[PDB]
């Protein structure tokens, strides 16, 4: 049994396990809800609304959720051949043209349909696959002419969704096939959007040309240090041979492969170490996609030994179905355990109060007021801590920004020189070469700024994370303190009392145990979309190009030689850039402030809600009863039994959920 099937096998197992949990959660929420919509005509509702939705929401996200693979890399690396081999057929056309390719999403569908999304406002055009393919394919002529120019072949085209009945995509896979590194940079819904919310990044490189300037630039800007799981596929491994002095020499070949392997290890090792642990061998794979495509084209089920694929697919398997899956499900059983315990505990307070009435009930409730005040006091003290942090952090990260932005004039030479456009003798005399250069100058500053600000963000992230980790710990304490008070409530109401962390529901959410913890990255990233960036890069830069052209005329370039012109460019550049440093550090620092502010404000808002929902629930649960006793008359025994049944029904669905999880983990442990 080959790795291709073993992956499809495992993947379907998880889908099954996912499917049952979803069915269990639906029956669970339905159970609670039915008990409730029969409650306020019986003994009164336990206030379990907050748990019904969390259950419902989670159930929906199980049936819909899917593993996302984001595929990145330059053109002419065999990215689409790699994907083709992965999926099983020659479906994507090969990425050899800088402006013909367009962002493609790929997912399961009964029939071969393609849904086109546009960028110039017009309605998402839907068309069948062969229809699509014939229209959006250009002839080898037109492609050259558009390429030798500027024009993206489909200006109106944002992104295409392709649905296909590929079996790999059936078992819960989605593939986002991005264009090259530049075109992706140019698109923030990619370089920040998918990069940050996808399960794994598939980075395609070619063996012949290890670690391009452009590749390590991308990796450093968008991947270095933000702890993502990226697989690196060194493609066209079998063509190391072209470069050889003597193509027929095995010793020269092994030498040449070994030092090639070294380059990859020098530049990538750092990307494959997670928490001190080196796992290079489970991330960096030497593939021969073409051989893999050829084989699978002749036989969908062929053995792929020798192509590199079996070892890569194993690791991808273990990551998705053993790590990202066990994680997804762990939280799901926690939610169940929460919903289930909140019911169990609620019925536990209700039962003993049934046979009481009603001045004794009112009396008991009054005896507990000092403590609801204590729960409130926790909400308010944690509230004040969260805000205090959103004020400390938003200030610190703003100054950190100013401080970075002002200190740019220092490491400028070393940093800029690797972007700076070359400028030989009579160039600045020809209006056309002066444009070609000017565009290149445009692109240089863009690249420079993008490198520098991406560098700084990586340093802010570190602080942001450090804060949320400490807020997670306070949530843990306040949670424990919250439980004290909460059992004192159950005691003062009844008389008698009753390794996986059980702090209260809200605390878990606040701790990030239920959902990479709390998703500030996306809060931050959605807020940056509703402003621009955008106006960060190309706009800021434009204020510099004019006055550098001015200055370059002032020292007579066009009559200077590449060496003379170089020297004078950097200096002109530096002098100009520092002329706008104060104004950028002023206007933009306040935008950072507000971003970091909405970050912790967002958290503060969800948390206060969840702590109040709990307090309000607990108050409602008691008050409902009071209203019952005053108004309705009930059969104490019927109700007792209806309420004991609830505990029974719910604890049952829980056991199914816990068994499904249990069985999966047990299958993995012995296999």
């Amino acid at each position: 049994q080959v790795a291709t099937d073993r992956f499809i096998q495992d993947l379907e197992r998880v889908a099954q396990v996912r499917s049952e949990m979803s069915v269990c959660l639906n029956k669970l929420a339905e159970t609670i809800n039915k008990a409730e919509l029969a409650g306020d005509s019986s003994s009164g509702k336990l206030s379990l609304e907050r748990d019904i939705e969390d259950i419902t929401i989670a159930s929906k996200n199980l049936q819909q959720g899917v593993f996302r693979l984001l595929v990145l890399g330059d053109m002419k690396r065999g990215k689409s051949t790699f994907l083709n081999a992965l999926i099983g057929e020659n479906l994507l056309p090969s990425d050899v043209n800088p402006c013909t390719a367009v962002l493609t999403v790929l997912r399961y569908g009964p029939e071969k349909k393609v849904t086109i999304h546009f960028n110039d406002g017009k309605s998402p055009q839907q068309l069948d696959f062969q229809n699509f393919k014939y229209k959006y394919t250009i002839d080898p002529a037109e492609a050259k002419k558009l390429e030798q120019e500027k024009k993206q072949a489909f200006p109106d085209v944002d992104y295409a969704v392709v649905e296909y009945p590929l079996t790999l995509l059936q078992k819960g896979i989605e593939i986002v096939d991005s264009p090259g590194l530049n075109d992706t940079e140019a698109r923030n819904e990619l370089s920040l959007g998918y990069v940050n919310n996808c399960h794994a990044i598939l980075f395609v490189m070619r063996a012949s040309q290890p670690c391009t300037l452009g590749e390590r630039r991308y990796l450093e800007n968008y991947i270095k240090g933000r702890g993502l799981t990226v697989f690196f596929l060194v493609n066209a491994w079998d063509q190391v041979r072209e470069s050889l002095i003597d193509p027929d020499d095995v010793e020269e070949l092994q030498a040449s492969e070994n030092r090639l392997r070294q380059v990859f290890n020098a530049n990538l090792a750092e990307y494959c170490t997670v928490e001190g642990q080196n796992i290079y061998d489970e991330r960096v794979f030497e593939l021969s996609s073409i051989q893999a495509l050829r084989r699978r084209l002749k036989n969908p089920q062929a053995d792929l030994d020798g192509t590199g694929f079996p070892k890569f697919m194993d690791s991808l398997n273990t990551f998705l179905t053993r790590e990202r899956a066990i994680a997804e499900l762990r939280q799901v059983r926690t939610l169940a355990r929460l919903a289930c315990n909140h019911t169990r505990e609620a019925v536990a307070r209700r039962i003993p109060l049934l046979e009481q009435d009603v001045n004794e009930l009112k009396k008991r409730i009054d005896s507990v007021e000092p403590e609801f005040n204590k729960l409130t006091g926790i909400r308010d003290e944690f509230q004040k801590e969260i805000i205090n942090t959103r004020d400390t952090q938003a200030r610190t990260i703003s100054e950190s920004f100013r401080s970075y932005v002002l200190n740019l004039g220092n490491t400028f030479e070393n940093d800029f020189l690797r972007y700076q456009p070359e400028l030989n003798l009579f160039d600045f005399l020809s209006s056309g070469k002066r444009e070609a250069f000017n565009a290149a100058l445009q692109k240089a500053f863009e690249q420079y700024i993008t490198d520098k600000s991406a560098a700084w963000t990586l340093t802010a992230e570190k602080d942001i994370n450090a804060a949320f980790k400490e807020l997670s710990r306070s949530a843990s304490q306040y949670g424990a303190s919250y439980n004290q008070i909460t059992d004192q409530i159950t005691e003062k109401l009844t008389g008698k009392d009753v390794e996986e962390d059980n702090s209260p529901g809200w605390a878990k959410w606040a701790m990030g145990l239920l959902s990479a913890g709390f998703d500030w990255k996306n809060i931050l990233l959605n807020y940056f979309t509703v402003i621009g960036i955008g106006g960060i890069i190309t706009a800021v830069t434009g204020i510099l190009l004019g006055p550098i052209g001015f200055a370059l005329l002032g020292l007579g370039v066009g009559f200077l030689q590449a060496d003379q012109a170089r020297r004078e460019l950097v200096k002109t550049a530096k002098k100009e850039l520092v002329k706008h440093l104060p104004q950028v550090a002023h206007e933009q620092s306040q935008v950072v402030y507000n971003a970091v502010k909405e970050c912790f404000d967002s958290y503060e808002r969800e948390v206060s809600k969840r702590i109040n929902d709990d307090i309000v629930s607990r108050k409602s649960e008691l008050d409902n009863l009071v209203k019952q006793k005053q108004t309705r008359e009930i059969n104490r025994e019927s109700e007792f039994n209806r309420l004991k049944n609830l505990q029974e029904d719910v604890i049952a669905q829980l056991q199914k959920i816990e068994a499904a999880y249990s069985n999966l983990l047990a299958y993995y442990s012995h296999h």
